[PDB]
């Protein structure tokens, strides 16, 4: 798979969880790899589950199943909850797709990223991207939250590759998430 830039959107998320904190260029690349690698696996699994439905279209139902297969229990339950919380906010609203769903991550870009993992058969449902963006935003926020905290504990005001390692290798579920993803 070809990696896309999600850097601008990682920043926007970091502004929600740790407003006073910055992130070195090297840490950001690590974060960008993470977003892409996890998404490649979720989309990959979501795409093959889709052929089991009549319209052969990736819907949120398939994303939710992929997420529960790939993510460790608790990370899974919280991501799934945010996926549903976003689709709901989306449906019930009237007015930009990201803003409609309450999200920092770009719904349009994710929609197109999804369609590009789709097979020749293959459509992407009208809310599967809202759901995916919600998941991706959730995981990105989990890493930045922990890593920012490590940085605070270290009296620095910027996240480096060191703080990402502290956050990930010091948390049971993140560590296994990352390890599974390297075996692909």
């Amino acid at each position: 798979m070809r990696k896309e830039s999600y850097s601008i959107y990682v920043y926007k998320v970091l502004k929600q969880v740790h407003p006073d904190t910055g992130i070195s260029s090297k840490a950001m690349g690590i974060m960008n790899s993470f977003v892409n690698d996890i998404f490649e696996r979720i989309a990959g699994e979501a795409s093959r589950l889709a052929h089991y439905n009549k319209r052969s279209t990736i819907t949120s139902r398939e994303i939710q199943t992929a997420v529960r297969l790939l993510l460790p229990g608790e990370l899974a339950k919280h991501a799934v909850s945010e996926g549903t919380k976003a689709v709901t906010k989306y449906t019930s609203s009237k007015k930009s797709r990201s803003q409609r769903a309450g999200l920092q991550f770009p719904v349009g870009r994710i929609h197109r990223h999804l369609k590009s993992r789709t097979t020749s058969h293959g459509r992407v449902g009208a809310t599967a991207a809202v759901y995916s963006a919600a998941i991706l935003e959730y995981l990105t926020a989990e890493v930045l939250e922990l890593a920012g905290n490590a940085s605070k504990d270290l009296k620095v005001k910027r996240i480096t590759p060191r703080h990402l390692q502290l956050a990930i290798r010091g948390d049971e579920e993140l560590d296994s998430l990352i390890k599974a993803t390297i075996a692909g």
